[PDB]
């Protein structure tokens, strides 16, 4: 049993070599060698049955990562747990190996417009995917897009992520749509456009765009850039005591693209602007996003495949014990299992 900085790594014998890359709240990825498939891959040692909502994640990564299969989205290659369901205490995923991610990336260099645009199209290539299977992915942010050394983007971390229905502790809440903010309910596709577009402003600015410190700061961010919401804006507010809360807010100007990003391509600012609207049903679709000038040179539909079926999770998490969530866990790794 290898071990890295005093954690076991259960893996061996078809997983050597192990390095460290980091950590999440509740385990530790390495590097390692399988010496199978003679491949470099990542391996994510996941402790997570002592905690509901650690096993609600880990659950539904699993559920939704083993069904997509797309370019821009994280596979997993292997799961590692042990034969039985009192042994098991860790879950390994195994996953291909990325170089690093979009939020390490932008600590240490500046993107060039071409290369904004070549990593913009991949994460809509990639989400067009998502929603085409009926997904949310509901937790887009830098830290989670992964590149690997071939500088292909793939989205991961579906921890958080739900089915489309239109009739949780997060690290940061930066990329929050405005709505999310409001209301407490009916979060639609449209959430995810926003967050691609407040990750489109970082890479035009090496800084986000509203980085407050809780939900009133947050929003007085997007307010002081976006301006006051226009009266029909107000309207598709759901929570009345939210839409009452906007309306006592002294008006705030507009502040235009070309002045925050004075710099940018006009296309993409034209692109951006319909990313972050306020309003959930007037936000750009994604393969609208897909389709904008901005995107002229990239844009392939014939080469933009979509889900074959809607996603259905055919079991609600939200209320099942930890046990009840780890024997699901047990029984959705199965198949990686010799003899199933
Ligand atoms: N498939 C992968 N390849 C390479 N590195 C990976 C990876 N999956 C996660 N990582 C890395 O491990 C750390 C992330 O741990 P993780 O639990 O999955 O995500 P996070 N940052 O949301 O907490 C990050 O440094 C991330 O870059
Ligand atoms: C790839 C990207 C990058 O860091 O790649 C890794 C492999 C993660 C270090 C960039 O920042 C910029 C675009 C990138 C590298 C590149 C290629 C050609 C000319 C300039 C930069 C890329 O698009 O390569 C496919």
């Amino acid at each position: 049993p290898e071990m890295v900085r005093g954690q076991v790594f259960d893996v061996g014998p078809r997983y050597t070599n192990l390095s460290y890359i980091g950590e999440g709240a509740y385990g530790m990825v390495c590097s390692a060698y399988d010496n199978v498939n003679k491949v470099r891959v990542a391996i994510k040692k996941i402790s997570p049955f002592e905690h509901q909502t650690y096993c609600q994640r880990t659950l539904r990564e699993i559920k939704i990562l083993l069904r997509f299969r797309h370019e821009n989205i994280i596979g997993i290659n292997d799961i590692i747990r042990a034969p039985t369901i009192e042994q098991m205490k860790d879950v390994y995923i195994v996953q291909d190996l990325m170089e690093t991610d979009l939020y390490k990336l932008l600590k240490t260099q500046h993107l060039s417009n071409d290369h904004i645009c070549y990593f913009l199209y991949q994460i809509l290539r990639g989400l067009k995917y998502i929603h085409s299977a009926n997904v949310l992915h509901r937790d887009l942010k830098p830290s989670n897009l992964l590149l690997n050394t071939t500088c292909d983007l793939k989205i991961c971390d579906f921890g958080l992520a739900r089915v489309a229905d239109p009739d949780e502790y997060v690290a940061t809440r930066w990329y929050r749509a405005p709505e999310i903010m409001l209301n407490s309910k009916g979060y639609t596709k449209s959430i995810d456009i926003w967050s691609v577009g407040c990750i489109l402003a970082e890479m035009l600015s090496n800084r986000p765009i509203f980085p407050g410190k809780h939900y009133l700061d947050q929003l007085n961010h997007i307010l002081g850039i976006l301006g006051s919401p226009s009266q029909e804006d107000l309207n598709c507010i759901i929570n009345l005591k939210a839409r009452n809360y906007l309306l006592s807010l002294p008006h705030k100007n507009k502040v235009p693209w070309n002045r925050l990003f004075p710099n940018a391509d006009s296309k993409a600012l034209d692109l951006l602007d319909k990313m972050l609207t306020f309003n959930p049903h007037k936000r750009i679709e994604v393969e609208q996003a897909l389709a904008h000038p901005y995107l002229e040179q990239y844009y392939d539909p014939s080469d933009e495949p979509i889900a074959e079926a809607p996603f259905k999770f055919d079991m609600e998490l939200d209320d099942l014990p930890k046990e009840k969530l780890k024997e699901l866990i047990f029984e959705e790794t199965a198949r990686f299992q010799p003899g199933y």
